[PDB]
């Protein structure tokens, strides 16, 4: 029962802003739902709901940017897009596998952590089956409250419009129910200036070769930060650009090992989202600061030992810690970057991050400092006078469905967030930890009176 | 769709002797196919066919007499009894853990290799689904041919009789096509005479504390074998019995590393099966014996360096190796028992097994020393002639249908053969490597007229 | 060149209260110092210091009331006694093995980690060859300044009391410097009241076994605590006590691995000291609540999963977590115990750590709650006014010698504190992590003087 | 101690061709006789034997031509050359990290295999030590025995002549007694021919890339073999020759591990020498035999899953092998080699292995085909007179030492044979395994008398 088109001009029951691994787990449970096979019930639906998927991507892709070679999945395959909902899904990735020609193969590894190609991969060959429903090239500019009865005052529908990557006109649906799940932007320091030379970790893969464009000279390039991608882009570093000096500089003392012990790896659980939501806002901090050591500013061991060895290989070849090709400068902050020069190389000074160090000459600057999950508040500018009185942050509730005034919005009518509410589900929020039976229950929050009906 | 009881009285489609993991994994498959959202064809079926399974035991079991505290399995989770055939199967090992309630649970074990324990209720939780279809306590004694026309000289049928395992009486149920699927028999040495106090592995855990009923007794109990199976009754020996003297009595130097590394576990890929049976019995003979360390008389590497640091911590404490509690003896071979004395003890003389040693005092021998597979031979005795001219050895096809003499059995009657094929179908035949695909075949194989007029 | 005794009336060089780890690694050090193999020099000293230790404990031991069964090393066995400061010497691990007669042995492990009890006799075998100056049986009960010349006002001496741990009576003996190394004393919540059924995990092999005299009864026995300690007990009342019923209490959420990544594991380097010593205050207290995970509050991550595969294993038989028969209570205190009751089990009453739960009632409570190191201030009493007016903290040099008023005590005069000064030192400290250094600087420190007359 | 020089036209107590691991522990081993700190009894020698190396590379190197990048050790750091029979011993692996100041930083990698390079490096740190005894550039082409009364029939030294590697005249030195420590020559198939463009392992990373001198080029590289060398090859040849195509050329049908398990590797232990020796030849050729998976034929785990799991990467991107940038050929043999056509690639013709397949094209083809060990044969051709009546196999004592025919050849002179001696002594013989004790034993052997004299 693949997902039929629902022409622009005709209002949806669901459009869902950005088609991400969050996007698609949910087109992958509506899938499963209106399966007869998957459900019972779904034999007397007949009727499909009108769903439209808007994505500013060319094509499908996930992160091509930190697409490094070798790089591995931080999850077990079994937290898929679908397993955890129902393993007998079509979309999990086993039965892509299956379907590949390949499953025999991949047991062979004896791996949880496929390679992040190979998961794209996988993510692709799901996102494939929803281009009927999936409009390509299509960058969200804003929603905008709609009424069916221009002189009441409820708000009752939405208009969403898109600005086309190409061609650059804005085209404009009509729903009356919103998914934002456009993940997270790249999260630059204030200190740092614009330059061509300065850039962030998501445009490593494809802003750097550009800019790099002879493999074989001897560069400066440089890496900040001490989290997952700094360590994968300056191991890789050495592997592409083979005759280049690389420098890490990080404000913290040393990389710090992911965890995903057993026993800490339970906030990620699915059925865990309910235990978080009930606690209280001085217990979720407690619990997120806490746990950070599971996410955020962490490195996979295995690539933390990786690139220890490679460190110690220099120290066997040269005693002298100051000639190594490749150096790691703990504790530093850069404050003074001089990018006005005649030169290739700018010039980043530091300084001790504890309460003047050295002076470097770069070609480039890879900037590996993380995310910000506040996109969707510039898409929902024109809809914060739907909240109640005061509200001036977005208040998600349990099903991830934004606080609106119930007499100034109709209960047909809504919002969801997708992405940014680790605030109030957790740490599994960001990430693909829950995403099968989260889009097992959005399709339930958003599609429950239409499945109903034949249940 | 469940499969529903055939009188006994009737003419069956299929009549399987055991309902081990291969019996399992046929019925699984049957299911399967005969599901229409598995198989579109499936809808158009509506007959099902009379199928029935005769197992001797009371109730689902997988080698409860081997079932160690701790023991795992020796395979990856997705060679289950569906996956490798369809990842979609309500019958996979993940959707079993779904069903349970358990599948998150799993994921953070990070392993591949359940507990025996569990994958044996696994396998359990496929087993009652066919419970109608299934007649424990009802060990098979004989295969009959039959003639629909007496006077004529072709079989068309299998009269199959099974003796019950309480009552004792014997019961007869007709069918055209029959399975032998009853795994391998306790193979002992000749020299060993008949003693309670002599036990083979495969009845270890339920006819041992039968004879040794005090767990704190000083006992003294000695193990044959070097295989997985005598090293994990030999770690037991220490755990069960904590006050007892255990000796360990192999032929080999030293226990040796199962080998399951990516490039040579090959062999045991479903496809592999195709291009085995191809080959020539000579380059067979070469397989097998080149590949033996994957299967037979080979230890998991992490149980070896476990029974390593356990015989390291007795040198710690003692330096004289004759003092330890827990003993390996490399390299020797039983020669003389002497079972007649009045004491508990019988008494174990030993040789060298290179081209006399010490004498050993037991309450009990553990006998680890494998299986054979010849057990269907004694069932197909009235069968025999069915063969061509001259063939004292079952041929089985790539199908494991056997080989019959085409003018005297009908092409809709015959015998299949499962577990027992290693010499013509590979290593993977015995084991669970295979059983999901095969499975899949022998549907096909045994069925392919009945499912064709649906597809 | 063995320590040759000194009689207890006379003028000693030195002084150390207590044998364990930290002054072994001291009188090591001066053996190596004195061995003219290993230092040229020393073959122009011929007169031997005046040295003694004495220790409280009847032999050498090492944690005997912890030393569970299977218990490993939380470090490498190249950071022994004496490899890292000379791997030449006598005393290191490897030629300890060797002298046993085992280290191929060991090399067939493949692990850096020994365990406990094999260490414990490594530095068992070290401490015999100095038993001709260590006075056993001997508690340190106070350390008193003296004057040679009485009249004046400066001390040059201390003498040394100590109570016979048998026959009760204070000896005394004076040296010029002074060394307390007594390592940690148990950590008791305030909360909690004394109860023979309340034990510190210290105490857990040797005053455990005493209360719960039958390892058959089926018990109820609870665990407070979440770091290394905790989980060994918890892990090992499983196997000692088959029987009975565990309980696991902790205010944190779950148990954390205990950090070893090669990066971090830089904090550790004997090198690091003179570089930590250097930081100001507020960057020592950052340093050491950052790099937390490493020591304090963690398990190794090898006996999480442990504990976890044990735990989920009880899912497999029972999905009822409240029929478990070893359970784990995250996330609580004790806040009221009730231990008057005629029964042999006290009431345990439990609330949330976050900002009422069950009850539990159990013959033992085992509280692995850590370590206080303040005993030494006990000790230090009446010398309190050698230190510079104001000092209501002693403050220890680089080389771990106690600041004191120049103009009251003589330079010749001076007391070094090993084990405590983690607030100075670093988090290697209190540990084995730097001890081999140590005793090399501490043999520096104190026999300078006399180490230089024949250098 | 350093070992004094010996003119050439004196006689000499010892010499030994070559100055491989073999020979560095023979003198690391004579160094520490004469220590008299490690040998109470060296103090009373005072007379230096007197001894010189013959080595025909320019300086010491250890596989020069197969130092791949990131290629690991075989052996723990605790078999290194001196520690197993003395780790006080100089020369240990610890105390050379502990001389270049390194110590602590290699056990933060908590590993007990060393890079090859490194090693390469801790015995040449050892080797230096020795450089008044050794002359490099010295290539012996012959030994030849002597007599001290030319008229007598008694033979009492040996004349040993050797080339000058650059020179070219040949040099005399006569001695004693006589080692031959040479190590393996480059063992290649009979069926290839000669061409530059056929290499051996051996050879690799010193006379390919002048062959190929552009890393650019997309080249055709082969590699024959399924042992360490061909996989390590082969792995390099992905990294260093970026767009050039591989084939893995193996009779066998894959790559097999390495045994290290530790009930296995006891067969390496230097103790089992003796036991090895005291077998009977039969018994011993059942031994090599069975053994011979933890030597020969066999890769190292970790680099078996490492170049599966870049095969599958292959798999991922295209499903057809044949189109495999990096192929794997199993089962093939080399038939025939067109080596004479006007491109720059040879024609490699393939057939089945079992009892024509494709055909290969390439500008390389390396030769990974192990060692012979009968370099000696050719060096003692002169003395073959000198072994009793028959004897046309070298047969070698236990304590290595050349059985000769004692009326012909004085008990002061004598012939030791060190590496090839695998039938007699054992698989460790050829490896690092026993070098350390083998060192002890061989100065016994050799300088017994004179070193019993101090005794
Ligand atoms: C390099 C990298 C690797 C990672 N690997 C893992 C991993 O191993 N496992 C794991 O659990 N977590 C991982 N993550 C975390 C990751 O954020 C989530 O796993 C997952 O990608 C979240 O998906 P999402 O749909 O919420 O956000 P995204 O993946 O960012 O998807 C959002 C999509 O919406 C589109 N979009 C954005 N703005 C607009 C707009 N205005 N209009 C229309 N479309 C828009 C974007 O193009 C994008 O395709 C990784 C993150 C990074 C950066
Ligand atoms: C202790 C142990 C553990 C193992 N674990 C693994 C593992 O980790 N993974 C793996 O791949 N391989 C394993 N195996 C190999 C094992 O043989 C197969 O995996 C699998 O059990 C084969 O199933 P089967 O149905 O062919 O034989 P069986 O499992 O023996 O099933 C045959 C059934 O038929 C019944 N039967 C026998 N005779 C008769 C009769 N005359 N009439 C009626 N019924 C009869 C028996 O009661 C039995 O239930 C293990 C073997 C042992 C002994
Ligand atoms: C169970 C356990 C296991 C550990 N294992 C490790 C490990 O794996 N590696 C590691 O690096 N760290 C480990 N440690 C940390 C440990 O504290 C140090 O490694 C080491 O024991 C420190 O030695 P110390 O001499 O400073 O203190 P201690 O080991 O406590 O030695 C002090 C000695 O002085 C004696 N003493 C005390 N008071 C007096 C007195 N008044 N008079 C006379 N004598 C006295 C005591 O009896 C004791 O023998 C462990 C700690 C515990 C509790
Ligand atoms: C690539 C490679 C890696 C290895 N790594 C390991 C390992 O991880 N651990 C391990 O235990 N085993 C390893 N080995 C096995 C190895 O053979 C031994 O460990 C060790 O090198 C044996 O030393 P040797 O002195 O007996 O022989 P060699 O190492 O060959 O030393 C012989 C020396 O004599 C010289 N020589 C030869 N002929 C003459 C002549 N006619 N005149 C004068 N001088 C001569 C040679 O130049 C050479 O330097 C490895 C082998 C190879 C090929
Ligand atoms: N071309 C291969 C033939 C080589 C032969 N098997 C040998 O080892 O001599």
């Amino acid at each position: 029962p693949r997902l039929r088109s629902t022409p622009q001009d005709e209002l949806h029951d669901l459009l869902c802003v950005g088609f991400g691994p969050a996007s698609l787990a949910i087109a992958i449970a509506l899938h499963d739902a209106l399966d007869p096979r998957l459900n019972k019930s779904a034999s007397n639906i007949h009727a499909q709901p009108k769903i439209c998927f808007l994505e500013r991507q060319k094509q499908f892709a996930w992160h091509s940017g930190m697409l490094v070679p070798g790089s591995k999945m931080q999850i077990s395959f079994i937290k898929d897009l679908a397993t955890l909902r129902d393993p007998r899904s079509s979309f999990t990735f086993l039965n892509y596998l299956h379907q590949k020609g390949r499953l025999i193969h991949f047991t062979n590894l004896s791996t949880f952590l496929p390679a992040r190609l190979e998961f794209e991969d996988y993510m692709r060959w799901c996102a494939q089956q929803f281009s009927d429903v999936v409009a390509y090239g299509e960058e969200v500019v804003e929603v905008i409250p709609g009424k069916s009865d221009p002189s009441s005052s409820v708000v009752d529908f939405f208009t969403v419009r898109s600005r086309n990557v190409e061609t650059g006109e804005i085209s404009a649906r009509r729903t009356r129910k919103v998914v934002i799940a456009i993940g997270g932007t790249a999260k630059m320091p204030s200190g740092l200036p614009q330059d061509p030379r300065i850039i962030h970790s998501s445009k490593y893969c494809t802003t750097l070769p550009a800019l790099l464009k002879d493999k074989s000279k001897p560069y400066n390039i440089a890496v900040l930060g001490s989290g997952q991608s700094a360590a994968e882009i300056f191991h890789d570093l050495q592997k592409r650009y083979p005759n280049s000096r690389t420098t890490l500089i990080m404000r913290d003392s040393a990389m710090r090992p992911s965890d995903d012990s057993p026993f800490v790896n339970e906030i990620f659980n699915p059925e865990r989202v309910d235990k978080f939501y009930s606690q209280s806002a001085a217990e979720r901090q407690r619990s997120l600061l806490a746990d950070k050591a599971t996410n955020y500013s962490v490195v996979r061991l295995e690539l933390i030992e990786e690139i220890y060895n490679d460190m110690y290989l220099q120290r066997v070849k040269n005693p002298d810690e100051t000639q190594w090709q490749h150096r790691i400068l703990p504790e530093r902050k850069i404050t003074r970057v001089e990018h006005h020069g005649p030169q290739s190389r700018m010039r980043i000074h530091l300084k001790s991050s504890k309460p003047v160090k050295e002076t470097l000459e770069v070609d480039a600057l890879m900037v590996a400092t993380g995310y910000n999950r506040n996109a969707h508040e510039r898409l929902l500018s024109k809809v914060q006078h739907l909240r109640p009185t005061g509200q001036d942050q977005w208040k998600p509730h349990r099903d991830y469905r934004v606080e609106m005034d119930p007499s100034k919005v109709s209960s047909e009518a809504g919002i969801w967030l997708q992405g940014c509410n680790e605030r109030t589900h957790g740490l599994s929020d960001s990430l693909l930890s829950v995403l099968a039976v989260r889009g097992g229950e959005m399709v339930q929050s958003i599609f429950g009176e239409q499945l109903e009906r034949a249940a």
